[PDB]
């Protein structure tokens, strides 16, 4: 019954501050899916724990020139967080320098679009130039065109990435807002979508996944949480608890 | 430089013996997603191997009563086979006595039936009784319709369970035989629906998945291979292999 530090991240409906009349203290601060099921973890393996905000704000990504990890991935590489609870998507460079749970949800790129338009693909987009589109900067989604070999994420990265101080945005939040302002599609994570579109209902998904993945719990190289994390995980999935937690934080405030 | 024994389980499309007008010795007897996983495994980790057919053809289930596991879980616990290459499902009761690697592919349980009609949900199905519905008796699929606490899926298991004579079958290809002539939908995978639908143009999945599970490689808990193959799996996830495998060996002749 170890006291640990979870590293997060503010991304509705994952984490976001409870809204409140008055300051609450602590844990209390926040609610969401991710803190509803680092709640169910700790019941299973029995350690209290205190959130604390990753400190530089960002998911974690590789520095090209330095080699450094930023973002949660480097507080658990330099042992400030014991997990990190979060839409924290499993990739194979993450992989290769912290240990993460099994997922606990599984996903895959998407676009983010309005909704009665002849776009239908990411092939659709790729082929113009008219309508804009892009990811935010340094997340696994842009790491993942700027990686591609496959053919139309190529064409679709050459785009962005001569194009990366307009197209490219620094947030969720600023993605969303671009997509509803301007003439633009925003290549984001299905699970993101599709809690946006119950409640933008002018905007929709287009088209499939792109890809293939999972948010994992992610823990320093060597720690011996990660596997009671995805055993837990495990038996909170066959009990049908993350079903019903999914369910409780993407019930769309009713969406026509 | 020790070779790897792997065992795995005739299954289709993921294990099968290679029908060829041309010898074939040894491992290449054998093809199928499985066995195009782990030569691309083999390639990545450079390792050679060697394949064996599981002796008691069981996949591993622990006894009931004096706590003994079966099958290719068995052989990885005795340490007579290195890795299991087969679609194993990840659980909570296997995960806690070997090491599986990330899973190559995900999944759950979804129903099978004929197209064009207005069935579109497990509900549907449960609040009537002319239409027919059922599942491989004691299988996995099973398992979950009587363990789970959902309201439908209870009434979905407690049809089932007191008409087991009339709506459960021995076989997945008794059962698929009788969605095909008969007014019945029937509980599989949804791995194993794919691979119907795409041979039979004439029946869909209906609704989503129903819960969710991946299968992934299995190896003796301390393996120093779990970890190199869950990286070599995110590696093939992120190229597009393992979704380019998927299409080969599920695809058929198509549909309109
Ligand atoms: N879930 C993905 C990230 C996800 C999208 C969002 C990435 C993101 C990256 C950094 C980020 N940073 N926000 C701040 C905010 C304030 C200060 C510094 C940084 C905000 C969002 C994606 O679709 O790629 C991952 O795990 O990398
Ligand atoms: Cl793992």
């Amino acid at each position: 019954n170890r006291s640990l530090i979870v590293t997060t991240i503010l991304e509705e409906p994952y984490v976001l501050f409870k809204k409140s009349d008055k300051p609450l203290y602590g844990n209390d601060r926040f609610e969401g899916y991710c803190i509803d099921l680092l709640r169910e973890l700790s019941t299973i393996l029995g350690f209290t724990y205190e959130i604390r905000l990753v400190e530089d704000g960002k998911y974690g990504a590789q520095d090209d020139v330095n080699g450094q990890w930023n973002g949660m991935v480097r507080e658990l590489i330099d042992h400030k967080a014991d997990l990190a609870v979060a839409p924290l998507a499993i990739t194979y460079v993450r992989e290769k320098v912290i240990d993460f749970s099994k997922p606990f949800m599984t996903l895959g790129i998407s676009i983010l679009y309005r909704k009665g338009t002849p776009i239908d693909s990411a092939d659709d987009l790729a082929k113009q130039t008219k309508i804009e589109y892009g990811a935010v900067e340094d997340g696994a989604t842009m790491t993942f065109f700027k990686k591609s070999k496959i053919s139309t994420y190529d064409k679709m990265w050459a785009f962005m990435s001569s194009r990366r101080q307009s197209v490219l945005v620094k947030s969720n939040e600023e993605g969303i807002q671009r997509v509803l302002t301007s003439d633009y599609a925003f290549l984001m994570e299905s699970t993101t979508i599709e809690f946006v579109t119950q409640r933008n209902c002018n905007l929709t998904q287009i088209g499939g996944l792109i890809d293939s993945k999972g948010y994992g719990v992610g823990t320093p190289m060597g720690s011996p949480y990660r596997d009671k994390i995805t055993i837990a995980i495990l038996q909170l999935q066959e009990e049908g608890k993350l079903h019903m937690m999914k369910e409780k934080w993407w019930r769309g405030n009713g969406c026509p």
